[PDB]
C-alpha cells in the first residue's frame, strides 16, 4: 500500500524523463493498445498469414520442439500453455495474484522511474509472462513466447519476470512481431530475470517489426553464484528505432554471461544496441559479441564492462560492416576497472567488407551479391553460434535475401 | 574590426559554458596571472632552482641540442630567441601586430566559444608563441618552449599558433611546470597548429604541475595533403585535474598523424586524456597509442576516430594498468565510420599487471617494487618511442622512482 503509492509517485515523476540514448518518443501520440484480447486455445487454428508471421520469428504454431507457448497480442495475454511439467508458465498478473512473494521480485531489477518507458509500463499495470523453473529441473525443449502488435498505432506495454531456481536450466525463444499491415507503433517491454545459484538461462530473441515501429526493451538480469546467462539477439529487418541496453549483474562468485547480437540496419533505421555486464563478485566472466551490418541505417554498438571485484575477466568484441554509400557504423565501448586484479579487454572494427574476399568468390562464379551473401553469412554466424539449431534456416534465408536484393 | 566585436560577444556568451568532460572550475576563484614579467635575456643566468625545474620538463637552459627558446611566466613572455634564421619565433601578440594576415589563422581552429576556458583565454587577450617554418625549411634542432606558473593561485591563459609551411619540418619540445612552492592554479592553454602540404610537425610535451593544479589545454591541428603530425604527451607527476582532447583534422590526401600518450595517475588526481582524429580526405592515416597506469588516481582514456573519406585507415590502442587497491582505469574510445571504404580498428585493455611477469622478475632477485618498475618501463616505453632521445633518461628516472616508492 505504502510501497504501491511510492512507486506510482516515482513513475508519475518520470513521465517526461527521456532515455539517455535513442529517439525520444512522445507517448501521447500512441493510444494504449487493447487490454482485452480474444483467447486462442489452439495456435494451429490461426490463419495461414498469422502462422507464417509467427514462424518468421521462430514461434512454432504446432509447438513442435517446444516446452510451452505464451502469446501476447497488444496488451493482453491470448495464449498460455505448457507441455513440460518442470516449468511454470503464467501471466504476470496471474502470478502476482497466486504468489504473495512475487512482489519481492517485481520492479526491483528494473526501476519504475528508469525512464518514461519504464514509467508508462508500470503505470499501465503491464501484463506479460511469468516463467519459473523449480530447483534442479531443466527444460527439455525451449519455451516459446511471442509479443505481437496488432493495432494501427498503439503502445504495447509488457512486463515479464523470469526466475531460474537453484541448479535449474531454462531455455527460452521469444519472437516479437506485428499483424500484417501494422506499420506504426511502440513496443515497451520490461523484463526482469533472476538466475539463482548454479542456474542457467539461455534466451534467444528475434525481432521482426515494421518501418515505423519504435522499440524500447528494458532488461535487467541478476546472476547468482555459479549461474550462467546466455543471450542472443537477432534484429535483421526494417524498423524505425530500436534502443536496447540489457544489464547483466554478475552478483555471485563465478557467475558468467555470454551476450550476443547480430543486426542489419536498413535505410531509415536507427539501431542503438548495447550490452552491459557488471562484475560484482570474484571469478565472474563475460563475453560480449556484436556482429552488425548497415545497408543504409545508423548502427551504434554499445558495450559496457564494469569491473568491481577481483579475479573478474571480461571480453567485448564489436565488428560492424558498412556496405553502402549511405549509413554509418559506430562503436562505443566502455571498459571500467575499479579494482587492480581484473582483466577487461575489447576489440572493435568498423568499415569495409574485404575486397579480396569478394573478388575471390566472384572468380568462383558468383555474382557480387552472392559473394557478399556468403561473406556476411560467415560474418554474422559468429554472433549466433549455439542458438537453437532449428532457428538457423530462417535466419540464413533472411541474410541471404538481403544480400541478393542489393 | 566588426570581427573583433563578434568574437567578444561570442566569448562573453560562453563565459559560463562548462566543458563536456572533467571537473568544472569556477574561473572567479583564480586571479589572472601577471601580464608583466622581467625579461630574462640569458637562460643560464637563471637561479639554480629554476634551472632544475626547467630541466625536469626537458627544457635546457644552456640550449644545447636546441634551435631556440621561448619562456612564459604566468601570463607574460619572458624570453624569445633563435639560434638560426630559418624559423620564425615571436610572441603571439607581436606576430598579430606584425602580420595583418594572421587574423586568418587566429581563433579559427579553436573556437572562442568552445567552453568557458577558450572564452576566458580569448577575453584575457592571451599571449603565447607564434612559430612559422618557411616553405621547404627544417629545424636542425628542436625549438623548446616552457610555460611556468609562478603565483600562489593564478589562472594562466596562453594562446599559441604554429604554421608549418609547404614541405617544411618543425620539431618542438614543450615543458609545462610550476615555480617551487606553487601548489594551486589553473592552466588554460589554447594551441592552433597548421600543417601545409607536405609539412611535418613533431611535438613533444612534458607536464609537471602540482597536486592542486587544474589543466585545460585545447588544441586543434589541421593537416593538409601529404602532411604529418606527431604528438607525444607525457604526464607522470601529481596534478589535481588534467582534461585534454586534441583534435587533428586530416584534411588532405594522404595526411598522417601519430598520437601518443603516457601517464601515471596519482592519488587525488583525475586524468581525462583523449585524442581525436578526423579523416576528411582519402588515404589519410592515424595511429593513436595510449599507455597509462593508476597508482590511486582516476584515469580516462578517450579516443575518437571519425571516418569521412574513402581509403582512410585508423588504429587506436589504449592500455591502462591498475596497480593499487584505490584508483580506476576507464577506456572510452569511439569509432565512427561514415563511409563504406574505410578501416577503423581499436583495442583496449584495462586491469592488472601480469602476475607471472612480476613473479619471474622477483625470482631473478628483484623486489616486487623493482619488478613492477621493469615491467612498467617496458609498458610505458611503447608510448614514448620516437621522442627525442635526450628526453628519455629523465622520464625513465621518473617511472623508476614511482615504482620504487610503492
Amino acid at each position: 500500500q505504502t510501497e504501491q503509492v511510492s512507486l506510482k509517485k516515482r513513475a508519475e515523476s518520470a513521465a517526461e524523463k527521456k532515455a539517455a540514448f535513442g529517439e525520444d518518443f512522445e507517448l501521447e501520440k500512441y493510444e494504449e493498445g487493447s487490454k482485452v484480447s480474444k483467447p486462442i486455445e489452439d495456435l494451429q487454428s490461426l490463419d495461414e498469414e498469422s502462422k507464417k508471421t509467427l514462424l518468421q520469428v521462430g514461434v512454432i504454431p504446432s509447438e513442435e520442439g517446444r516446452s510451452g507457448s505464451f502469446l501476447v497480442l497488444d496488451n493482453a495475454v491470448s495464449h498460455s500453455t505448457l507441455k513440460d511439467k518442470n516449468v511454470e508458465l503464467m501471466s504476470t498478473h496471474k502470478a502476482m495474484e497466486k504468489y504473495e512473494w512475487l512482489k519481492d521480485y517485481s520492479w526491483k531489477l528494473v526501476q519504475v522511474d528508469a525512464d518514461k518507458y519504464t514509467a508508462k509500463t508500470y503505470l499501465e499495470d503491464a501484463d506479460g509472462y511469468f516463467i519459473r523453473v523449480p530447483a534442479g529441473k531443466k527444460t527439455s525443449m525451449p519455451v516459446q513466447t511471442c509479443l505481437m502488435l496488432g493495432s494501427k498505432k498503439a503502445a504495447q506495454t509488457v512486463h515479464n519476470i523470469i526466475i531460474v531456481e537453484e541448479g535449474a536450466t531454462l531455455d527460452i525463444i521469444t519472437g516479437c512481431t506485428t499483424k500484417k499491415g501494422v506499420e506504426e507503433g511502440l513496443h515497451l517491454g520490461i523484463s526482469e530475470m533472476y538466475i539463482k545459484k548454479g542456474g542457467t538461462l539461455n534466451f534467444t530473441m528475434i525481432h521482426n517489426w515494421a518501418e515505423q515501429i519504435g522499440v524500447r526493451p528494458r532488461t535487467v538480469v541478476s546472476v547468482e553464484e555459479g549461474g550462467t546467462y546466455v543471450s542472443n539477439y537477432i534484429c535483421l529487418k526494417p524498423v524505425r528505432s530500436v534502443q536496447t541496453y540489457p544489464t547483466v549483474r554478475l552478483e555471485g562468485e563465478g557467475a558468467v554471461t555470454r551476450l550476443n547480437t547480430i543486426a542489419i540496419a536498413h535505410p531509415g533505421s536507427e539501431l542503438d544496441l548495447g550490452s552491459k555486464a557488471i562484475f560484482n563478485a570474484p571469478g565472474t566472466r563475460a563475453e560480449l559479441i556484436s556482429r552488425t551490418i548497415t545497408i543504409g541505417g545508423r548502427l551504434i554498438a554499445r558495450g559496457e564492462m564494469i569491473g568491481n571485484a577481483k579475479g573478474a575477466k571480461g571480453h567485448l568484441e564489436c565488428k560492424g560492416l558498412v556496405l553502402t554509400d549511405k549509413g554509418s557504423q559506430l562503436a562505443i565501448p566502455i571498459l571500467e576497472a575499479n579494482v587492480d586484479d581484473i582483466e577487461l579487454t575489447h576489440e572493435a572494427a568498423v568499415g569495409k567488407i574485404a575486397k579480396d574476399q569478394v573478388e575471390y568468390l566472384m572468380a568462383r562464379g558468383l555474382t557480387e551479391d552472392e559473394a557478399v551473401g556468403m561473406i556476411i553469412r560467415g560474418f554474422l554466424d559468429v554472433g549466433i553460434r549455439g542458438i537453437p539449431e532449428e532457428l538457423k534456416e530462417e535466419i540464413e534465408n533472411t541474410i541471404a535475401q538481403t544480400a541478393l536484393g542489393m
